[PDB]
């Protein structure tokens, strides 16, 4: 089997990106925030504290005939920027793209923090890191790839994210239309149980490439790019009037400015990431200081290669019994 499905920008600034999946029988269509730095599938809910929901489109468990409560099983979650869900499980038949599992455990919020709340277009995350991160106690549970896994033509999933526009998730294939030139794979680690690999260095604009090991995670949901303060600094010092904002919480630049581009070595090949990908606007409504897309990694413990580089390539998320990581250039 396989599945094909096309995931939008929320905003004008590619914040994030939703995939509508199917949930339950009948279906009920949900707005999901595809995520390879998370293993829960978690969704707004009929069980939802109902001030805490402003526009999401909630799942509602007792209108599927398939949905089944797992009875005992909670879950509670955390991510990197502070925010955080938790509530009760569910079974039921979910879909993305064409690819049906039967028996994915559906992660009901009873609470979401802020941010949740306050973003209506993402009704809420599925994960496709390791299951091993998954935090449904006391039975952990698998990941919707985990389990489609076994039923795909291949055991990967492909990442093919846009740039202000919409792009593509793919199960089970390689779509070679998708990319130019070929596909460099490379190791890696699932001792944290995210797709961490090592990147082989980095260029600022049309400046020479800085052989360098940087070991970080492929995480398609974090925004901007975070890398060591060294690799950061170097970036920003070609951007005149740059500055790191501790009121703002990072790298600032005139919005007057024309970014250079950012190049990342995968083994012996380059992906470049266009200066245009590196502006995310204005810091508040009319400012001319604009936010940067290449941000510190230091404090944060791990490098995340998110959205910004992600959506300069296609990425192709190899979950055979050695898994991998691939990219192209496109
Ligand atoms: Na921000």
């Amino acid at each position: 089997s396989t599945g094909s499905a096309t995931t939008t920008p929320i905003d004008s600034l590619d914040d994030a990106y939703i995939t509508p999946v199917q949930i339950g029988t009948p279906a009920q269509t949900l707005n999901l925030d595809f995520d390879t730095g998370s293993s829960d599938l978690w969704v707004f809910s009929s069980e939802t504290t109902a001030s805490e929901v402003d526009g999401q489109t909630i799942y509602t468990p007792s209108k599927s005939t398939t949905a089944k409560l797992l009875s005992g099983a909670t879950w509670s979650i955390s991510y990197g920027d502070g925010s955080s869900s938790s509530g009760d499980v569910y079974t039921d038949t979910v879909s993305v793209g064409g690819l049906t599992v039967t028996g994915q455990a559906v992660e009901s919020a009873k609470k979401v923090s802020s941010s949740f709340t306050e973003d209506s277009t993402i009704d809420g995350l599925l994960g496709l890191a390791f299951s091993t991160l998954n935090t449904v106690s006391p039975t952990q549970q698998k990941t919707f790839f985990d389990n489609a896994k076994a039923s795909l033509d291949s055991p990967v999933f492909t990442a093919d994210l846009g740039y202000h526009a919409p792009g593509t998730y793919n199960f089970g294939f390689i779509d070679t239309t998708a990319y130019t030139g070929s596909i460099t794979y490379t190791a890696v680690s699932t001792k944290q149980g995210f797709w961490e690999w090592t990147s082989t260095g980095y260029a600022v604009g049309s400046g020479t490439f800085k052989s360098t090991s940087i070991d970080g995670i492929a995480d398609t949901g974090t925004t901007l790019l975070y890398l060591p303060a060294t690799v950061v600094s170097a970036y920003w010092a070609q951007v005149s009037g740059a500055k790191s904002s501790s009121s703002v919480g990072g790298y600032v630049f005139p919005c007057s400015a024309t970014l250079p581009s950012f190049t990342f070595g995968v083994g012996s090949a380059r992906i470049v990431i266009p200066g245009d990908y590196i502006d995310f606007g204005p810091i508040s409504t009319g400012s001319s200081s604009c936010f940067g897309g290449i941000q510190s990694s230091a404090g944060i413990g791990i490098n995340i290669f998110g959205d910004v580089a992600l959506k300069a390539a296609f990425v192709v998320f190899n979950g055979a019994t050695t898994p991998t990581l691939g990219f192209a250039s496109k």
